[PDB]
């Protein structure tokens, strides 16, 4: 028993780290069989990001004024280009570690596993949840761009985020590996909105429903409630709409636990107007939102 | 910026994990060289477990009674052993993934990374804290005995826990690498007491320390006190007390902020008598101690 906020296992990420240089800008970059992926402002001075016109200064960049260095072997570029905002290292070598993949477009309120690396050194493993605001709250120190965040299912690794960006706010921002980035963000030193953070509903549903499994139980009300009646209360505390869509992916949670899933929004809707009194859940003092359905569902052997 | 708890990168520990059978037993091994480390309860039937004779269950088993599988491939046993708590299985192979790597028995308030397994394949990774009363707060689902807790220091793995036991208040019991129980717990299916789960007051200060390091300052107060006093408050509220080696290990902390160790002791005592108010730290509604100040260090490169 028990439940904890959990990564995926990194080791398979780790053997496609590598650093990418130009200039005198150093960065962490992904390797993946014959091409090296890193967020294209490797080729930025300090100068550069506070207005950069990235295609202008790509064209003073040849195949060798990029330095890829896997562990300290070489890797010799015979191409480059940009895709978005990402930069395409064609390297001589396929990475022989590399594992099956994808790379994946995330859709809000997802999680991912982020391997925090420094000058193509691994040296972390934590979960994140992509926030409705495509912001993410994460570690990313200096020198931890082009780091990325991944899920994996069995052995095929799906590669869905890149770090490019940290907002004046402090929260963080980045691409998928087409070099798209999530939300309204460029990659650019400028002050940069991110909206409203709010709360992803379904995710802390499909907590509650751990936490029950887990015999926290204090929170289970007498009330129940419909759609429309929690989307009101929902819209108050800032918290995303939920959808029949959310009720569907919550439907073995509610299954194994015997609540139907507007029982539990009826208990959240108590737990925000009346906040928790000083109790816990699962150890935690507040609402958790990024544990996703399948999250819990990876932990409670009994869905 | 930013602030997570974070474990090190799995991938050297991952290429150790094995799947261990003794009759229709199946849990998680080490495999180091050419030793197979695992609980020795391996060799229990669910019958066995509510007061096993261990001499005398391990007398009745051979070398060719445990299978050890890495991946697909068999290991062949050439040779047994019981060290405390723990079975060494002695292989034909030495572990070509072997890294550089101890065997440590770690204090109470230190930390460590554990690979969740089950059935020999890596399933998560998360950071878990030695309670003081030498229980931890995991996950850890059916199979996952023999999965093992780690710190890495640059190349050098060094093993600390590995997991055998939940007790039936669904906290958490184990090993060090040689098979001595933390705490008072012993591998058999009874009722065991944990004494009072105390909180680890020289982690809860340096995270604050991280708090004020990421930004978040609400807390500081306009009071100091001494060691004696404050050990006063932390007695009623459960926490460890604070020793003169706990305020050196938090100086340099202490100087990057520039607060000395007793102001932050002082604001400390009055979150404990007043109570946090609704408000958040570093994300949190509660004191976390679950970091070390060797960990906040890890993500302050100012310190």
């Amino acid at each position: 028993s028990g439940f904890r906020k959990m990564a995926f296992p990194s080791g398979k990420v780790e053997g496609c780290m590598v650093q990418v240089t130009c200039g005198t800008t150093t960065l962490n970059g992904l390797w993946l069989d014959d091409v090296v992926y890193c967020p294209r402002h490797v080729i930025c001075t300090s100068e550069d990001m506070l207005n950069p016109n990235y295609e202008d200064l790509l064209i003073r960049k040849s195949n060798h004024n990029f330095l890829v260095q896997a562990g300290n072997v070489q890797l010799r570029v015979i191409g480059h280009s940009m895709q978005n905002c990402v930069l395409k290292l064609k390297v001589d070598t396929a990475n022989p570690k590399t594992p099956k993949y994808k790379f994946v477009r995330i859709q809000p309120g997802q999680t991912f596993s982020v391997l925090a690396c420094y000058n193509g050194s691994p040296s972390g493993v934590y979960q994140c949840a992509m926030r409705p605001n495509f912001t993410i709250k994460g570690s990313f120190l200096n020198g931890s761009c082009g780091s990325v965040g991944f899920n994996i299912d069995y052995d095929c690794v799906s590669f869905c985020y890149m770090h490019h960006m940290e907002l004046p706010t402090g929260v963080h921002a980045g691409t998928d590996l087409e070099g798209n980035f999530y939300g309204p963000f460029v990659d650019r030193q400028t002050a940069q909105a991110a909206g409203t953070d709010t709360t992803i509903t379904v995710n802390v549903l499909a907590w509650l429903y751990a936490a029950v499994i887990n015999g926290d139980r204090w929170f289970l009300n007498r009330f129940t409630t419909t759609l429309n009646d929690f989307n009101l209360v929902a819209m108050k505390y800032n918290y995303e709409p939920l959808t029949q869509d959310h009720v569907d992916i919550l439907g073995p949670l509610s299954a194994q636990t015997g609540i139907a899933v507007l029982d539990m929004c009826a208990s959240l809707k108590e737990l925000l107007q009346n906040g928790m009194n000083g109790r816990t859940i699962l150890g935690s003092a507040l609402l958790e939102d990024e544990f996703t359905p399948f999250d819990v569902v990876r932990q409670c052997p009994g869905v």
